[PDB]
């Protein structure tokens, strides 16, 4: 990959391998998911912030602050097949003192047409105290100089799916997952559960005859809290309609809510 | 990648990515099982057989016959770290009427040095009733042109650990996980578990203690049954020993049906 001619952006290829597909013989969400990852993280690395996954700065580093996300939403209008070559470029944006947005666009390295668009919140917080904070003048200056003045999005329209508020499903759910837990291959290098694995856990308890019958088009998922490697979850589903679902991730035990996301899913 | 200039082998470059890593900054051997997969899958492409990880010809799929794994061993000298390139050949031997066997070479790109090995036994299975059988000439015959004719072994060494006999573990385990559930992400195109997440699972009963010190070094895995994608499964480890060796044993939580049963040793960071 690299950083395009403007040096506001960064694209880079890649080809769908044979244990990243689904029945379909096309890339998973969490497929997808994990290369809008990847893609972040090398573009970090270009410009010299950290590729731990919370791309700080010297300064961030000796306060203990990291980013991290609070929202993420996708929408795919065509998942690349086994072996195709998918092109994803990113940037990023300040977005006041509240915190930052990534965007991403996928398309088909062939053909040029975009399959698919996605945008994520992200917030400052003390990893020890877990405690939210404002962006200030010195941290958002020294991430302005690397992307683009004039606002550019990859979700546009007024009043569109990324920025609608999510309610709390309420009990009983239709649908449910109980006792998902994660084992060492769900955690990143720092040992804290990878975000994706949430997305995973989400898709849980939607009914397999959904899944055979359906291709998911859109998923907006808020995070809460973390999920600690010794926690237990529950993952719970109720249908609000093509087929909409409200989402609910919390602790097995106290019930404690750690995610709630919406699904939109196409007939194949 | 692309097969090599005799025809006879595979080979493919991969760059090691963000969340392929662990605490170490290097990939997993989950990440490393995984590659082993890909490239197997494009030398079964490359040749015409089937691209859903059983590798058939026209006449298996006919008579409803496909290649199943009956034991994986992997050795790793030196896991590459984030973003470096690390390059796999593989090849394949029939292996009389027993079965076949699929081998795999590890080096880093850039000094070329050998960083890992890899040895698996497959068995050819009837896909509806389980049932094993032995290799005809007609099946042995579509493989061959594209094995080399003389032995071309991984692990040659007279009294390598990749045949040795495993043994049962015996009740109590000294370590345990339980409870261990396959979500959709384990399952592969067919819906059948993953092998790689079975080499998860066995890991998952390790104490932390000794993955925070020690770096797995060796690991033999041998496949009795499959986890189906509504089964639970219980992780079992005792102790068997600078290095540290292990036995291992997946059960299904119910029954105490066995599924897999292997051995893992580790090295003293
Ligand atoms: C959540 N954060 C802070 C980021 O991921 C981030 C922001 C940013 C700005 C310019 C260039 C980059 F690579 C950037 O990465
Ligand atoms: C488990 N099996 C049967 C295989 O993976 C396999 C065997 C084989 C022989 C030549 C060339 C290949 F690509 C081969 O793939």
């Amino acid at each position: 990959g690299s950083l395009t001619e403007d040096g506001l952006s960064y694209k880079e290829k890649f080809v769908v391998r044979s244990y990243e597909v689904g029945s379909n013989k096309t890339a998973t969400v969490e497929t997808i998911a994990n290369l809008l990852q990847e893609v972040g993280c090398n573009h970090a690395q270009s410009v010299g912030f950290s590729t731990d996954g919370f791309a700080t700065t010297t300064t961030m580093r000796k306060l203990h602050l990291i980013w991290v996300t609070a929202r993420m939403h996708i929408e795919i209008y065509k998942y690349p097949a086994w072996g195709d070559v998918v092109e994803i470029e990113t940037w990023c944006q300040s977005e006041g003192r509240i915190g930052t947005r990534r965007d991403w666009i996928l398309k088909d390295s062939v053909t040029g047409e975009v399959t698919g668009r996605a945008t994520s919140k992200w917030v400052m917080m003390n990893q020890d105290t877990r405690r939210l904070q404002k962006v200030s003048d010195d941290v958002r200056d020294e991430y302005l100089v690397f992307c683009p003045q004039e606002p550019r999005l990859a979700f546009p329209e007024e009043n569109n799916r990324s920025l609608k508020k999510i309610p709390k499903l309420e009990d009983p759910a239709q649908y449910s997952m109980i006792g998902l837990k994660p084992r060492r291959a769900d955690l990143d290098m720092n040992q804290h559960v990878n975000n994706v694995t949430y997305i995973g856990w989400v898709l849980e308890s939607i009914p397999q005859e959904i899944v055979d019958t359906h291709e998911l088009q859109v998923i907006t998922l808020d995070y809460r809290r973390e999920c600690q490697q010794d926690d237990v979850v529950d993952s719970l589903t109720t249908t609000t309609s093509d087929s909409q679902f409200l989402h609910l991730l919390r602790l097995s035990g106290d019930g404690q809510e750690i995610n709630r996301g919406t699904t939109l899913w196409r007939k194949k």
